[PDB]
């Protein structure tokens, strides 16, 4: 019975597989999107599974919106790393759109666009997506 009581999300957030997702109503740059999610006790979305990627990408592909995710190459090595410190894994490289990542022109931040991901300049104003765990409590 406990699973059924562990699906609580804030209003205007979407539940998927144990987490809650917020799609913003306005646009900010990448770093300000990181901070926006922190302010609501969440994180600019870090994708952990293919199923999660498919869920998120489907919301994007319908919308024609560009949305920041919690992924950048902002480190000494210049490697793609999620904001929780985890590296971008080999099996997720299939999610970049054709032509991406450019890995040039300081396109250091990742965004959802269409059926996949782009790298883009971090000063661009995009929508953003936050993720936080769903809450467990009685009803
Ligand atoms: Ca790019």
């Amino acid at each position: 019975a406990f699973e059924r009581l562990c699906r609580h999300c804030p209003k205007d957030w979407t539940f998927f597989q144990g987490n809650c997702y917020f799609m913003s109503n306005s646009q900010r740059n990448w770093h300000d999107s990181v901070t926006a999610c922190q302010e609501v006790r969440a994180q600019l979305v870090v994708i952990k599974t293919a199923e999660e990627q498919n869920f998120l990408q489907l919301q994007t592909s319908r919308s024609n919106r560009f949305s920041w995710m919690g992924l950048s190459d902002l480190n000494q090595e210049g490697t793609w790393q999620w904001v929780d410190g985890s590296p971008l894994s080999p099996s997720f490289q299939r999610y970049w759109n054709s032509g991406e990542p450019n890995n040039s022109g300081n396109e250091d931040c990742a965004e959802f666009s269409g059926s996949g991901w782009n790298d883009n300049r971090c000063d661009v104003d995009n929508y953003w997506i936050c993720k936080k765990p769903a809450a467990c409590f009685r009803d």
